């Protein structure tokens, strides 16, 4: 009934050419999230992004996809959450997550970037504040640490992308039941799910 999230953030890289490259999970699950509950993301430069609002079981939930390169995705999120008057603790920032596998996705509070541009750039621009919420989707990683780069920012291969997908509709369902329920039924739930 009690909740703590006031904005939902899905980084992203701008364009068409990356709108479904490994990077933009998070955008993916605020895209998802919007379209179920009819909002359309509006260009405000502003706040470096697209944004939108929502009411979900009577919450007001507000969205940002920055149209910022990833590494400034801060810019983004401190304009809007400045503007709205939303503390880091009250934000949850969805991201592909090299350390968990396609299909499983997960909810934490806090924690370090993990070498993730956008991440870091959040925390800096939040005061460097390390206690946001996060959505982490997983995208699975490269074999080795010198190619992570042109992997988050390739395709996956379509049986994988089914798994991607599939973790972004329980993501979806899952934020849906965090509004409801509260956190800790929200991730109970999202934390027992992986794709097969």
């Amino acid at each position: 009934v009690s909740q703590p999230i006031k904005l939902l953030v899905g980084l992203a890289n701008p364009g068409p050419e990356y709108a479904k490259t490994r990077h933009n999970a998070g955008a993916w699950v605020v895209e998802e999230l919007a379209r179920i509950h009819n909002v359309t993301l509006k260009n405000e430069p502003k706040f470096f992004g697209l944004t939108g609002r929502l009411l979900i079981n009577s919450q007001e939930l507000r969205v940002l996809i920055p149209t910022t390169f990833m590494n400034l995705s801060g810019k983004a999120i401190a304009a809007l959450a400045n503007f709205y008057q939303i503390k880091p603790e009250e934000i949850m920032v969805a991201h592909d997550e090299l350390d968990l596998p396609p299909g499983v996705a997960k909810f934490k509070q806090g924690g370090g970037h993990g070498g993730h541009n956008g991440l870091k750039d959040t925390i800096s621009k939040l005061g460097n504040n390390k206690e946001f919420y996060r959505l982490r989707l997983g995208i699975g990683h490269p074999g080795h640490k010198d190619k992570v780069a042109g992997y988050v920012l390739g395709k996956a291969p379509a049986k994988e992308q089914e798994c991607l997908d599939a973790a972004v509709d329980e993501s979806v369902r899952c934020l849906e039941i965090l509004m409801k329920d509260g956190l800790t039924k929200a991730q109970n739930r999202l934390h027992t799910f992986k794709a097969e």
